[PDB]
């Protein structure tokens, strides 16, 4: 386990656009096409069709797929880094919790991420169980809760035993 393997779990493939669970276009593992109201699924292949660079008909391959999905776990890395909130958790945490944070970061965003206040801090005071429970109190564990309660278990437990 690492960080791409614990996405491809989440995330999971699908080589033809669908939509969120917010209802946005998405394509490939967890990449998200745009969140604009103005777009449909056969607009939204414009966009992609650039980022892909040629004609899909809203259609990757494995590789693209791939692609792509690189490049989406850097920018959260990114993300985390650049963020002034982030930062510390992150350095103060293990390469596995990092795992857990990161993902958060990549199914929500830099912003949405670190809205989570209080577990921020008592994440980085090192304090899990508690952590762990103001986390199980959100909009988040309540739109994907099954998603929510691995990673939880994560920054809880500290391995992958959530991704077994």
């Amino acid at each position: 386990m690492n960080i791409f393997e614990m996405l491809r779990i989440d995330e999971g493939l699908r080589l033809k656009i669908y939509k969120d669970t917010e209802g946005y276009y998405t394509i490939g593992i967890g990449h998200l096409l745009t969140k604009s109201p103005s777009l449909n699924a056969a607009k939204s292949a414009a966009e992609l069709d650039k980022a892909i660079g040629r004609n899909t008909n809203g259609v990757i391959t494995k590789d693209e797929a791939e692609k792509l999905f690189n490049q989406d776990v850097d920018a959260a890395v990114r993300g985390i880094l650049r963020n002034a909130k982030l930062k510390p958790v992150y350095d103060s945490l293990d390469a596995v919790r990092r795992a857990a944070l990161i993902n958060m970061v990549f199914q929500m965003g830099e912003t949405g991420v670190a809205g989570f206040t209080n577990s921020l801090r008592m994440l980085q005071q090192k304090r899990w169980d508690e952590a762990a429970v103001n986390l199980a109190k959100s909009r988040w564990y309540n739109q994907t809760p099954n998603r929510a309660k691995r990673v939880i278990t994560t920054f809880r437990t500290g391995t992958w035993d959530a991704y077994k």
